[PDB]
């Protein structure tokens, strides 16, 4: 079922190696005719058989999981035996890189940003698949302000998470297995650098000193949101960082408390916002 392309190493260039989460080399690549794409592929030396073990899986997986708020693998690329991923650019980067730049997002758009995360969690977690490191750098978005779920560095955990967006059980245990409500739990942070604009606690001193507070009850600070934050999306994130799992509510859970929400108070609003962003991108930059 995996879709093989045709496509010499003449028919594009690379125009910039990005960071990769791992292993692979990630590449924005520039095709002769079809334009802006990004590659995953294997660096040579005695690792090679390991990584392209590893680059195959992931293209099964990235093609099984197929779905509208997934990055989505457009195919691969073998010569002599060695994959290539090629997959399609989102524009505008990872929700991070968005969230820091001069233009603020409005309220609605980050509505639909956060309601476009649970429908891929749904989605994974109904298809048996842990995400295990949900976090802004693996949230892609592009030129309409819609997001995929990536996992950048998924292939290299299973060939085998971030410290600010894992679940304290996991903080505890190393042997800790992740689970769904350890994804809930990353979700809360998430949805509190969405309105933070930035990762959280910036004034931790040293990571021992953090797992030790994060373990005890500490959580990423409400107060320094200096933007309006719905009680709504207050009170889910609050929910979601619960330190019993068993105590944080399912994917399907968040989105019945949450599209209700979204659609009577945020989605009227979204498609003028979107049009706004659009022109105070393409007049402020370009
Ligand atoms: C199904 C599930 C979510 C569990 C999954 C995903 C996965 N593999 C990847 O996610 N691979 C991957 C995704 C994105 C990129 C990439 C990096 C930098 C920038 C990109 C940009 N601008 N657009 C597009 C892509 C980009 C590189 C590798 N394996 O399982
Ligand atoms: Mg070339």
């Amino acid at each position: 079922s995996l879709n093989v392309i045709k496509m010499k190493s003449s028919d594009f260039l690379e125009s910039a190696e990005l960071d990769s989460g791992g292993f692979g080399k990630v590449s924005l690549c520039f095709h002769r005719t079809q334009g802006l794409m990004i590659m995953k592929t294997v660096y040579k030396g005695p690792n090679c058989i390991e990584h392209n073990e590893a680059l195959l899986e992931e293209a099964k997986m990235m093609n099984r999981l197929r779905h509208s708020r997934v990055v989505k693998l457009l195919g691969v690329i073998i010569e002599e035996g060695k994959y290539s991923l090629v997959m399609e650019y989102m524009e505008k980067g990872n929700l991070m890189h968005v969230l820091k730049a001069e233009m603020s997002t409005p309220l609605s758009v980050k509505g639909r940003i956060i309601l476009e995360i649970i429908e891929g969690m749904c989605y994974l977690h109904g298809k048996g698949v842990i995400h295990k490191d949900l976090k802004p750098e693996n949230i892609l978005v592009d030129n309409d302000f819609h997001i995929k779920i990536a996992d950048l560095g998924l292939a290299s955990f299973k060939m085998w998470g971030t410290l600010y967006y894992m679940a304290p059980e996991h903080l505890n245990d190393v042997n800790a297995k992740p689970t769904e409500k350890s994804d809930v739990y990353s979700f809360a942070v998430v949805l509190w650098a969405i309105f933070a604009n930035k990762e959280p606690y910036e004034n931790a001193i040293c990571e021992q000193q953090l797992i030790m507070c994060i373990k005890s009850g500490n959580r990423p600070d409400v107060d320094d949101i200096t933007e309006y934050c719905p009680r709504e999306i207050i009170s889910l994130m609050k929910l979601c960082w619960e330190a019993n799992p068993e105590a944080r509510p399912t994917f399907p859970g968040i989105e019945e408390k949450f599209r209700p929400f979204y659609l009577s108070q945020l989605e009227e609003s979204v498609e003028e916002d979107v049009k706004s962003l659009k022109k105070e991108y393409s007049n402020e930059n370009a």
